[PDB]
């Protein structure tokens, strides 16, 4: 599905993912907006090294999850990548602070350094209530 935006802003906040682990609610929203566009089913094949980004944070399968056609891959949330394509994102919001408890935090995501680091992301949560 894909979300508005205060409808995610809620959704997240209420999972628990505001200041997880030093990360405010408006990272994982301009995090969330420039991997998939708040779309839950979006899924992305790197053609380079043989591995798919799933979900609306686009969790990568070389270490996140299992799809079983990635080489040397590991499983770190224990999930089936599917998992990382419902319409509830329960999962995929306990996957993403997996992620996030590793030493490089927010980092992990080139997408979020390229357009969300150093920035004004108070625009994704205004008005939505959070
Ligand atoms: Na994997």
């Amino acid at each position: 599905k894909v979300f508005e935006r205060c409808e995610l802003a809620r959704t997240l906040k209420r999972l628990g993912m505001d200041g997880y682990r030093g990360v405010s609610l408006a990272n994982w929203m301009c995090l969330a907006k420039w991997e998939s566009g708040y779309n839950t089913r979006a899924t992305n094949y790197n053609a380079g090294d043989r591995s798919t980004d799933y979900g609306i944070f686009q969790i990568n399968s070389r270490y996140w999850c299992n799809d079983g056609k990635t080489p040397g891959a590991v499983n770190a949330c224990h999930l089936s990548c599917s998992a990382l394509l419902q319409d509830n994102i329960a999962d995929a919001v306990a996957c993403a602070k997996r992620v996030v408890r590793d030493p490089q935090g927010i980092r992990a995501w080139v997408a979020w350094r390229n357009r969300c680091q150093n920035r004004d992301v108070r625009q994704y949560v205004q008005g939505c209530g959070v």
